[PDB]
C-alpha cells in the first residue's frame, strides 16, 4: 500500500510535453521537440563533469523529433552531430527545455 | 482545556495539506503538504549560466521540493531526503504537477 | 536614589504586548500571541549557538498561548514540539515577534 | 564674556536631554539624552537571516542605544556600557518605550 | 523518411548562413555564417578604463568574431581561431563591414 | 618674480568663510563658524593616526567662535572640551566644514 | 605648411588656459590651465565615513588638482607635484578660488 | 581560390575613416582625423606593456592629419610630443577613436 504507492510514484512513465516548430534553416521543416528525459539528463551530467557542448549535443538528440514523435538521431550518432552543431540547433534545444513545468 | 494543545500538536499540526487522488498512479489517494522550512531551505541553496544548466539545476531543486512535499494517506514521507537522485531520474509530468498543487497550498 | 533607579530599572516587569489571532489550519481555534521573555531569548541563544529550529520551538513556545495568556505548551515538552513543529507554527512565530516594540 | 562658553562647557551641553516621569517606576523622574555619536556607532553595527535572528538582533541593537540614552537627575548614566548583557534579560516594554522617547529628541 | 536528417546534419546545418559577393576583394564571394556559441564566449570574455584600451578591446574582440564567421564557398573557415594575431594587424573597413553583416543574420 | 609668485602664494592669509547661527540647546545662543585653518586640520591629522572624536574636537575647538569671531575654547582646553562633547558640537562643527568652498 | 604642427607643438598646446590677474596676490598675474590627465587621475585617487574625513580628503584632493592647475606667466609650474602637503598648510580661500576658475576652463 | 582568398583578407589596405574638425585652442585650425592603424595599435601594446600616455601619444601621432590626410607628426617626434601632450591632443584622440567601425 505504502510499498505501492512508492512504486507507483518510482515508475518510469513518459507523459512529456511535445510541441511542433517549423524550422526557417531547414526549408521550412516541420520538427517535434519534447521535454528531455531523465535518463539523456543522467548522460548530460556525465558529460559535463567545448564540453558544455558534447552535453547539449546528447540533450538535443533527446529532443529533437520527427512528426511521428521519435527521435531522429540516436545516442551513438553523438559524434556526427557534435560536429554540425550550431545556433540553430541550440536554439531548438533551448525551445525544447522551454517546455519543462518548471515550479515557480 | 485540551482542544488547543491537541490541535496544535496533533499530527501534520506545523503544515497545511490535503488528500488528493492521483489518477495516473490507479487512483491512488496521497497527501500533500507545504513544504518544511528544512526544504525552502535547499530549493534557494540549489537554485554566466548555460541555458541547459540552469534548467537542470532548477530540475534538481524541483525534485527535493518534491520529495518534501509528497506524502501518503497516513501522513508519512513516500521518499526520504537520501533518495532524492533515484528520484530526480523518473520525476516527469505527474510529479511536476503534484508538486504545484502542494505550493498551491502557500498561495 | 540612583540605586533606586537602578533597581527599578533592573526589575523583571512583564506588561508584554498581546495579541488574539485564530489559526484556520486548527479548526479556526482562537490562539493568544505575546512577545517573548528576555528569559525565552537567553534560552533560544543557548540553542542557536535543524539547530535554528530546535532554536525557534523554544521561542514558539514561550509565545504561544490560550485565552487565559498562559503558554499552552511547557518548556520541557521542547522535544515533542520539536517533532511537529512545522510552518504553520512558525509563522505564528513570525507574528509574535512582529508584536516587539522595535526602535526605528 | 563668559556667557558661551559657560553654555558650551556645561554638563550635557553636548546632548539635547529631558525630565520625564516614570509612572511604572514608581513616579521616578529620569533624564532622557540624544544618543552620543558612539552609541549611534554600535547601533548600525550591531543591525539570508532567519526571522527570529533580525528581531533578536534589533533587540540586541536597541539595549544598547538605551544603555546610552538613560540618565538620573544628576545627569550621569544608570548603566555602563559593560552592563549590556544584564539589561538585555530584563529589557521590555517600559525601557522600549524610553528608548523610542529618547529618539525623539533628535526628530 | 530521411528529409529531416539530412536537412538537420548537412553542412552549416548548424548555421544561419548567406553568399555575399565582396567588390573590394576582387569580385569574390565569400560565406558569412552566424557566430557559433564558441564565440560569441570568447567575445563576451574579451569585452577604470581608458578610452583608448576600451576601443582596443573592442578591436580584439571584434577581430575574434570576425575570424569566427568568415568562410569560403566550400564552407569552410579561412581563418583558424590561432591566427587572430596576424588578422589583428591587418583588420580593416572591409573586414568591419564584413562582420556587420554577418551579425545581421542573428536579427 | 617666479619667486615672489610663490611666496605670495605659500603666504598665511586667513580670510575664512564666517557664519552665525544660534543653537536653540544653549538657550538660543548665537555664534559664529568658520572654516578650520589648515593648521588645526595637522593637528586633526595628528590625532586620527574614541579616537575620531579627540581628534574633531580640536577641529572643533577651531571652528566654534564668539560674536567678534575668536575662538570660544583655547587648544589648551582640548581634554575638558573632550569630556563634555557630544552631537550637539558635532551638529556645529557638521556646519562648519560646510562653509569649506570645495570644488565640485 | 608649417601651420598647424606649430600650433599643436606649442608650450601649451595640450591645455586650455588663461591669464588671470590675482588682487589678493598684490595684483600679480598667473596663469591658469585645465588639469592634466595625470592631475585628473589622483583626484578620484583620492575621493563608512566621517563627515570630517570626507572633508579632509577632499581638501586633499583639491590641493592636488590646485598644483596641477597654477603656473607662472611663462607657463611653468609653480608647485611640483613633490610640495603638495606644502600647500595643504597654507591653502585657503584664494587658492581655492583659483582652483575653481581653473576647472571653468574645462566647462 | 580559398589561397587567394585568404590573401585577399590577409592584404593590407586603409580605405580609413576620415573626420575634418576644427580646433579652438589652437586658434581655430583645421585638423584631419582618421582611425589608427593596424600598426599604430601594435606599437601602443608595446608600449602600454605616465605610461598609458606614452601609449596614448603613439595612437595620436597615427591619428592627426593635416588637410591633406597626411599625419602632421612622425613616429620619430614621439619624444617631443611626449613632452607637450595635453587634454587637448587626448580630446582629438577620442574623437579619432570614436570613427572606428566598432560591432555592437
Amino acid at each position: 500500500m505504502s510499498q505501492t504507492l512508492k512504486q507507483l510514484a518510482m515508475a518510469k512513465m513518459a507523459g512529456f510535453r511535445h510541441k511542433t516548430v517549423v524550422v526557417p534553416e531547414w526549408e521550412g521543416v516541420k520538427v517535434v521537440l519534447r521535454e528531455p528525459s531523465g535518463e539523456a539528463w543522467l548522460r548530460w551530467q556525465e558529460v559535463v563533469k567545448h564540453r558544455n557542448l558534447c552535453a547539449d549535443v546528447v540533450l538535443f538528440i533527446d529532443v529533437l523529433c520527427d512528426t511521428d514523435k521519435q527521435p531522429v538521431f540516436s545516442v551513438d550518432e553523438e559524434e556526427q552531430v557534435r560536429e554540425i552543431y550550431g545556433p540553430v540547433h541550440s536554439r531548438l534545444l533551448k525551445q525544447a527545455l522551454d517546455l519543462i513545468n518548471n515550479a515557480d
